[PDB]
């Protein structure tokens, strides 16, 4: 490891470079329910008068909304349709009816809360479930509004915010907000992701209504942002798994590199329940036990440079505007996308499957190549090295494309001018 | 120094040249935590409205500022994820709350600050914690701005200003100082960055906001600049490790030439930091404990300009806008960096390393090439030229690119232009 040079005797000086790279998985080893600390319960008509008045009146406060959330997490319960197998926990079963309530652990502390109303509320009743619902919903769409953000963003910022109010002012819902104080109670509150109690809140909410469904299951819309939080790395190579249309194995077969070995260990860690249909690690990143997420672009670097160059050679558009990975070896990804691109740009495979009569099918049954080895061979024909045509597809598919700032088009572009 | 000159008689002059660096490292034997002078504690909510009228007024003092910053470190706390040590054991452990102020040691005088209203700006009450927050990160944005000093940056600069004011304007910072105000307080405190309390302070929010997460984290975006400040040429080196997908080992094996020597004992001498995740290393130069950088691209001249020179032969945009380093031989590094451009650009190494039995992997086992011999040979073989092809890569690159002062782009267009 350590590589010497002389000046007037040898000096053996050793190489020292940072590349910390700690990453936590998610599991429920201890059998306990993600827990936040919240407020005192407030009132529920009380604390949908307050809120409703603060949103109104663009004022923000982080521990009324929270509380008020998690009270109206009572309003919304339904039965359990099947057994719940989750990390060892099972706090839904058929035939029993649950709750986000019952979902995950909730420490509310009796320190009262400030529940203080800016104004612009003039209802005098004691508000009705749905109506509830419909500011339950609102708040949830802040969190995703916030996620927002981007460069050349406008006139797609507000069209988010248009698509929420629109859900939220029709039936099953009832309009209580008026028409853009959504968009300009973002503006005051476009940081409100970083709060983690708002998170976990909108991550509890989504597991619910993707598990049961319910009437207000529309609330989801703010909250969908929070399946596979952080995990588009993960998110990317099933993606890639069935554009190509390839099995999850065969697809690895195809990564001719060292440097993915690390990531595809990373991303198949034992068990960790990524197969299960419905279980707490799609909404791991929210709730509890996320740490860093190992499944994010980042944590697995290589793999998702190679997928989106991969698309980028079958002009995946989503490919085009991903932003790549600057640190993980971007030029010998966009070599191996190259060969692996022109494999399966325009290729399929493809086999008799559908026969008249049985007999026709026993006749079949007794009766240029795509592997990993022959496109592996191929590679090494040409020295490791990009075919001009390759370079030709990338070019002409990075020109015609309107290229992001840090996405893999411009790359493409800077890379190969001619 | 030998020299013989022929008159009517032979005569005999030695040559004189001149030319010492001193380059002391950061490592601290005392194990003693930063420190820094400044003045009488502040009156808390007076020197918060005296700082903020001086902001509206485009007149701030500096002494007062520091005190200001000083104080409101208190305000910001947070509980560290992991036991922290750097260089003598930090005191911070895992779990325990600290603040700024833990980090380094702040030393107050008798003689008390100004802290003088001099905008007609009013507020009424005592300012609330956010407030504080907003005004600190706006201070600390200054010293941002009046490092990026320079010809043909004035939109850039107004548009980092307005990303700076919308952070600090929104949630969960509160709008103090309307629009605009920040640039025109940067025109009068355009070089506040020379002024040493000024960027330990800002350092050491870096430092504390880096390691523990916090709401206000978003002031962090003032303070980026002071991590791993002065230190390009070893950012570059890693940088390129990566790129190149090199051990950084066998990356030095390619520098094939007398003068990286010293620059190679320079940058991995023992006993820093280097190697360590949160330490004092990454905010060396703005804390105390600081000489003139041997990590700065000067102090390593020869390695950054080959880096940025294969950079640019890989169309590295990073590389294309440096600014080259005129006195470090540029004209042979462009010759070193085409040849390990050429070698690195278009080229993976890849082998099978993934398969579906382990008899398939021994198989394999069973069973144009990279190295830094076959490189060296390849150069010497063109006795040490540029090759054509290595000509032709670096004009493509550098004429369809905006050349940029003194940028590597614009030495590339000068020197090879036919």
């Amino acid at each position: 490891i350590v590589f010497k040079v002389n000046n007037q005797v040898v000096s053996l000086k050793p190489e020292i470079i940072v590349d910390q790279h700690e990453y936590k998985y998610p599991a429920i080893k201890d059998l306990k329910k993600p827990c936040i600390t919240l407020g005192k319960a407030p009132d529920l008509n009380k604390a949908y008068k307050s809120v409703l008045s603060g949103m109104s009146a663009a004022k923000l406060d982080p521990d009324d909304v929270c509380s008020y959330l998690a009270a109206a997490m009572q309003f919304f319960e339904g039965t359990c349709p099947e057994d719940w197998t989750s990390y060892g926990i099972v706090i839904a079963r058929k035939g029993d009816k649950i709750t986000p309530g019952s979902l995950v652990e909730i420490k509310r502390t009796d320190v009262e809360g400030n529940w203080a109303l800016t104004g612009g509320m003039e209802l005098t009743r004691d508000p009705t479930v749905p109506e509830h619902a419909s500011l339950v919903g609102l708040l949830l769409s802040l969190y995703r509004l916030s996620k927002i953000s981007g460069q050349n963003t406008g006139n797609y910022k507000t069209n988010i915010a248009d698509r929420i109010e629109q859900i939220f002012e029709t039936a099953p819902f009832v309009k209580i907000v008026e028409h853009h104080t959504l968009m300009t109670t973002h503006k005051m509150c476009a940081n409100w992701s970083t709060i983690p109690n708002f998170r976990f809140l909108a991550g509890t909410y989504d597991m619910f209504f993707s598990r049961i469904e319910h009437l207000y299951s529309a609330i989801r819309v703010g909250t969908v942002v929070t399946a596979y939080e952080d995990c588009s790395g993960l998110v990317s190579f099933t993606g890639f798994i069935k554009q190509i249309n390839l099995t999850a194995r065969e697809a690895i077969l195809y990564f001719f590199h060292k440097n993915f070995e690390e990531e595809i260990r990373r991303m198949f860690e034992p068990g960790q329940e990524t197969a299960v249909p419905h279980s707490y690690f799609i909404h791991f990143r929210s709730l509890g036990l996320s740490g860093k997420s190992p499944y994010s672009s980042n944590a697995v670097g290589h793999v998702f440079n190679l997928i989106h160059f991969v698309g980028c050679y079958m002009g995946q558009v989503r490919s085009l505007n991903a932003t790549v990975i600057a640190a993980c070896a971007p030029h010998e990804m966009s070599v191996l996308g190259g060969y692996l691109g022109e494999e399966f740009f325009g290729k399929g495979t493809f086999e008799r499957r559908f026969f008249r009569d049985e007999k026709e099918l026993q006749e079949y049954e007794a009766a240029e190549t795509r592997s990993p080895e022959a496109v592996y061979t191929r590679i090494m024909m040409n020295g490791g090295r990009l075919k001009r045509s390759h370079i030709r597809r990338y070019v002409s598919v990075s020109s015609n494309h309107q290229a992001r700032p840090n996405s893999f088009a411009e790359f493409l572009n800077k890379t190969y001018s001619s």
